[PDB]
């Protein structure tokens, strides 16, 4: 177990820290009489000390009243465990109580302390109050709950400081924070995060310039506000940000606790992206895939079962090429219902892109989720079920390039009864920052397979993650069963290339069809106006926010060198693993035939759409 | 117990019984080659002149029926051992999801009690069923519930070994509906409580009555054009739907709700009931405006099924509690020089100002006081004190609030009165709904016995009483705060310059060295008139009273239609809270001891941090 922002995994007269103190280790504590994290080195940055927890499963709970004053040595309980984690401001009190609770009960469920069996369902409902909070759904009321809960435990733990009760006591502010203004003022709780710019704005404007459907308003130095009805979350102005003043959280730390949870099972996804990138971190070339690398890492961080987003790709080409086959036999039957194009997309910042600026084109769009929300999706209701996990068992972490899948996942559409489908995402770069403190080498780690029943794909998918991928993928399925003929050549060049927004004629059999790309939105908005104008028609588009599609994305690390080459680079990776691939049609995956042959009967079924579908503007 | 009927009647060989949407619910002899469509034309046909949906043969156990079968002679056979032989019909009135939330909750009871061990096995799943049932009748859900009721269903399928579970057929038969109340947040039939909005529908003949009536000119349309409802803007003052000669404003009716959950075996139904209900109601038996037949009301409502009946007033008087000590420490932090302090504090239950100061009024965000309604204080004590006390969790206890007026439909609905989609007030019913209830339940106000009100919620003051008339919820809070404020007992605890009927009332009240002025309205544009001259500083008040509907609650438009002069009536049933007011001993909130035994067990004192988390929420948050 290991805590500490900028990460770290730390896997008689000697104590353990792992708080919010730089250097995680065990140290031997000298007895002489505030600067002990001084001999830990201090915090993280220089945020002020807020609490020691003393013993992970239960000790005492120290606070600032021992700061400047003999801190009693010994007063480490007698169950001191000889672990301390350390608490700075930039720890959110809820999110770390949600984590001792959740420790406490694992060894209360796994028969470590029986002793607190009696209290295992109150304890829980703190949790429960604590859980809601995080997630916004909470009135005052729960202060109330939780106080009882804590007299009720208290009473039968026979507790002279019971933790719960000093938590109500001492952080009262933070709590009814979080509550009444839905704020969590160190934003960990990934649920209570919207893309903020902060106050060290110096009004430079580059975000203004940056936005490319204008979602910021704000002149001269004056401070600037991001318009959250119209922005597409696209993150161009974080990356364009001078300083540091825009923040849309970093789920760090909830993955370290997650991992360091006794009998939690961790799931991970990554993105198509996210491998021909992320080995840059470590000295490998843009473009080499590095997948098994990350698996290997990523166990070693204690992820208990590694799975592939390319899969959820593989599933999306099933329904999304059923759909673009529906709608051109539809068309060519003389229906005037139908819409033309469909989009086929995983990338969010359409949706609003559309929904603000184009709601004359509601209906083009494929009702199809995302690979991500698709994976999760299955592994909640299918393989954790097959597994005999209820949802909340299984801790689903997405791993993408992007700052506008952590808005997606956030989505409550995307989830059941509070439980996230995707419980939250970490970007390339801040698995790449956890991988580096934690001493994971990517260049000198052994290769490990991804697991199987959610992670074989095949090159179809693999191309979702650069542009024009999408499509090519959905054609690729639906012009070889439209016509009953396999392709000698799959691969469609007119799909790739470069241009920010390219225009393809596909021809296969009897079948003709007009294809529109666009990676970046100003390129999509020309494409989307000239659809409008009428200036050219099309039987169906892909519009990616970034330049490149996913390979550029802005939680991808920075790129080294020429920019354009480097994007053209980790492209032309993808490009190559779906060459490598014996099968490059999503319809071949066995694992996603699987899906079908015993869930959801084929796509477009009514269970397909239950699952696998959602409403775009409802 | 058994029974529906839309006008509503818990009804409690050949022969069946039919209690479904059919007009004349009861006992019939079926003749011998009868169809289902004859014996529903025996029972007079469904409520209005709706199709047939469906029907459920037995309660716990039987068959569904499908249009397929209406023509079909009525084989006997689907009444297999010991079904009891009874017949639930439904027409297109009725929503699936409410139905089949009621079906599983009566299956659970009767799995839960021991009578069916059988199904034991498949509790769980059938528990499993209901929530998703629920999450769809409260909007939460996404369209995999359906996904996940039919594995269910065939769950239970498999451990009963049976060849037809009801829930597949229900998925197959009415995917439109469960799919429009998912992905749309539509219930087509408005049964469900927490997807209805108060809404004008198309019966509407565009006669443009309501948009005269509106306060806020909350209302567009023309000629015999349809007219619309801002409902951002919209205060649920209810005068629009009080004006429309036709019936095409619709607000919903939680009605059948209220009758299922009564026929539910082993739910604890309890109801709470507004000050001004015991006044008006008796009108609809022989009783005149103004009499008090609260007893005759506590008596019906045990009769229909009601566990414990407790009263509003008790969380008047408690809102009073904290509402008195919020006026004494803002005049004392006014007085030492506090310009932090703002003034006037506007003290009433009454929904309607809330959007009404937050649309018009946004200067004026902290001067309503922070204090939840009386009904709301109920309803959060019942569940997490009397419940928890009683071992019972909140979703255990099903709190049913009478009260005078869609408003406070509205203030139930709320999602900041709830948690884990437990709404502290599970849903209102109005007085003219009770009392059709009784009407067609047989129960008679004016010849059934008299019954004692419920004690540790029920016990009230006149001061809490009076909340249901104008002013009288500022004379409440002043009498507490005056006499606290002086040391002093008034002889006189009476204000008369509170009381009055003018639309715009202002007072001065003398008290020591206190002295308050006093602004009443009743009337949301003599509300406007009032807030319109504070905003001016043509009139200085340290505290205001807001009610939207002419008399205050007693003139709710959920209140019987008076009969003769409707002002003379108004007042008739103001004077008899009065009158109630005068015959308490205790006429100041603060001597109610079952409130101050919340105070002394739970939250220890008014305005302190206990009291803010459950008695306390955020308007204009
Ligand atoms: S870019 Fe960063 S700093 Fe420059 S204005 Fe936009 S936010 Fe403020
Ligand atoms: S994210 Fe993309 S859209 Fe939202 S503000 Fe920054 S730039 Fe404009
Ligand atoms: S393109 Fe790929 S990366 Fe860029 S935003 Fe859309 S999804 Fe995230
Ligand atoms: S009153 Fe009823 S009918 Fe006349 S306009 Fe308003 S709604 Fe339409
Ligand atoms: S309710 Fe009151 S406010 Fe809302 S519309 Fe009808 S009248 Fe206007
Ligand atoms: S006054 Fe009483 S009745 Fe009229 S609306 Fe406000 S609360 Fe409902
Ligand atoms: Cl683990
Ligand atoms: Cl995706
Ligand atoms: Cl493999
Ligand atoms: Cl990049
Ligand atoms: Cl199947
Ligand atoms: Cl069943
Ligand atoms: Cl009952
Ligand atoms: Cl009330
Ligand atoms: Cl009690
Ligand atoms: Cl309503
Ligand atoms: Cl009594
Ligand atoms: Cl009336
Ligand atoms: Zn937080
Ligand atoms: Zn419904």
């Amino acid at each position: 177990l290991g805590s500490v922002f900028s990460v770290f995994s730390e896997e008689g007269r000697k104590i353990a820290i792992c708080g919010k103190v730089n250097n995680p280790g065990i140290i031997e504590v000298p007895e002489g009489a505030n600067e002990i994290i001084q001999l830990c080195g201090g915090l993280i940055n220089k945020s002020n000390f807020k609490a020691a927890q003393i013993g992970l499963p239960f000790g005492g709970f120290l606070t600032e009243d021992s700061l400047d004053k003999e801190f009693d040595f010994g007063i480490f309980y007698e169950n001191i465990a000889r672990t301390i984690i350390v608490l700075s401001q930039e720890d959110c009190i809820i999110q770390f109580e949600k984590f001792y609770i959740e420790y406490l009960l694992a060894k209360i469920k796994d028969g470590s302390y029986k002793n607190y069996e009696v209290v295992k369902e109150d304890i829980t409902e703190m949790f429960n109050i604590l859980n809601r909070i995080s997630k916004g759904v909470s009135n005052m009321r729960e202060i109330y709950l939780l106080r009882n809960l804590a007299v009720t435990v208290k009473s039968k733990m026979n507790q002279k400081h019971n933790i719960m009760e000093e938590i109500i006591d001492k952080f009262y502010e933070e709590i009814e924070e979080h509550i009444e203004e839905k704020k969590c003022y160190t934003s960990q709780c990934n649920h209570l995060v919207k893309l903020t710019i902060t106050k060290k704005c110096i009004g430079c404007g580059a975000c203004k310039r940056a936005c490319p459907v204008d979602c910021i308003n704000g002149e001269l130095k004056k401070k600037h506000e991001i318009d959250y009805n119209r922005c597409t979350h696209c993150g161009a102005c974080v990356s364009a940000c001078p300083v540091d003043a825009i923040s849309a959280g970093d789920n760090t730390m909830l993955f370290l606790r997650d991992l360091a949870t006794p009998n939690k099972v961790v799931i991970t996804q990554m993105a198509p992206a996210v491998r021909v990138a992320i080995g840059e971190a470590f000295g490998f070339e843009p473009g080499e895939n590095v997948e098994k690398k990350i698996a290997a890492g990523l166990r070693k961080l204690g992820v208990d079962y590694v799975f592939d987003t390319s899969w959820g790709a593989d599933l999306t080409i099933m329904e999304e090429a059923a759909e673009l086959q529906e709608r051109l036999e539809r068309h060519l039957a003389g229906d005037e219902s139908v819409k033309l194009p469909i989009l086929t997309s995983c990338c969010p910042s359409w949706i609003k892109f559309i929904e603000q600026n184009y709601g004359d084109m509601l209906d083009v769009p494929s009702s199809a989720k995302s690979p991500m929300e698709m994976f999760a999706i299955v592994a909640k209701e299918i393989w954790a079920k097959e597994k005999g996990l209820s949802r909340d068992e299984v801790t689903s972490v997405a791993i993408m390039p992007c700052i506008a899948k952590k808005y997606e996942a956030s989505r409550a559409e995307f989830s059941v009864d509070m439980n996230y489908d995707v419980d939250y995402v970490i970007t390339t770069r801040e698995l790449i920052k956890i991988f580096e403190n934690s001493g994971i080498n990517l260049k000198e780690i052994e290769d490990e397979e991804i697991d199987t029943v959610m992670g074989e794909y095949t090159g179809a998918g693999i191309i979702f993650g650069r542009t024009g991928g999408v499509i090519e993928a959905a054609t690729r399925t639906a012009l070889e069963k439209m016509t009953g003929e396999r392709f000698d050549n799959i691969e469609f060049e007119g799909l790739r290339g470069w241009d920010g927004f390219r225009v393809c004629e596909l021809e296969a059999g009897d079948i003709k069809l007009r294809i529109g790309v666009a990676h970046g939105l100003r390129e999509a908005a020309k494409m989307l106006d000239k659809i409008r104008s009428g200036e050219e028609f099309f039987h169906a588009i892909e519009i990616m926010a970034c330049v490149g599609g996913c390979i550029g994305g802005g939680g991808q690390p920075k790129t080294k060198g020429n920019k354009q080459a480097a994007l053209q680079k980790r492209a032309e990776g993808l490009n190559n693993i779906d060459r490598s691939k014996t099968l490059r049609r999503s319809n071949e995956n066995p694992e996603v035939l699987a899906i079908y042959e015993k869930y959801l009967d084929h796509p477009l079924s009514n269970k397909a759409h239950e699952l696998l579908h959602t409403v775009y503007f409802p």
